[PDB]
């Protein structure tokens, strides 16, 4: 991997930026493996979630945020569409009123802030892949 | 443009880091069009400069840096492989102990760290361009 795992970048987004995700899954898809991105308000990571997101690969995909320490109400979408073992490119585009998720230039899910996005500090990438890149664009 | 000009980027840099800057000179060669960036330590303008790069067109690159508010010994090179009236991809990539300067894929320069480039916190792109876009990598 690229990048270690799991990959703690500081970051600053507003309106307009885009988050890109390159990597592959260690894991073929029978073992179940996993892929988290966290938008954390801090680098602490006891710090509040705008947008977390863990795709179950060839499963499904929970996101959530954490307010005040504590998770919010899961959404879930069953749009899976990552390859097994192959690379993919995880877009997270940061409109006004919403994360678009992009899988392999596949739209999948429109995240809406429950918080602005620019309180957004850190993003989290975590668990069973390697990691190729990750820009943040604007 | 996309982006509006000064363009403020908040960043955090580390060793492997690439900030590509893509954009194009909003006058001709014949008019002298300059194009600056300023890897600055914090957002105010007046704090210390890591690196400060400002090209003249169809002349020569101009690079320096501010540390305790003073102008440091100026650095410069001939190599200004931009095209008059097209669009340019700058890459400013973060070496151990250099920023290397490539220009549409052509390294033109490595200015040496004389600070280390995890005290850049702001990036400004100014002058005579219009912005395509502006990334941050690794």
């Amino acid at each position: 991997s690229s990048l270690p795992v799991p990959y703690k970048l500081p970051v600053s987004l507003s309106v307009g930026s885009c988050v890109i995700i390159k990597g592959t899954p260690i894991h073929s898809f029978i073992n179940d493996p996993q892929l988290q991105v966290d938008f954390y308000t801090d680098m602490d990571e006891d710090s509040d979630i705008a947008f977390h997101f863990n795709v179950h690969f060839g499963n499904h995909v929970v996101m959530n945020r954490r307010e005040f320490g504590i998770w919010m109400l899961e959404e879930t979408t069953d749009y899976v569409p990552f390859e097994d073992g192959k690379q993919f490119e995880l877009c997270i585009y940061v409109h006004y009123n919403e994360y678009e998720i992009k899988v392999n230039g596949i739209r999948i899910y429109g995240f809406v802030h429950r918080i602005p996005p620019s309180f957004v500090k850190m993003v989290q990438v975590s668990r069973d892949i390697s990691l190729t890149s990750v820009c943040v664009c604007n």
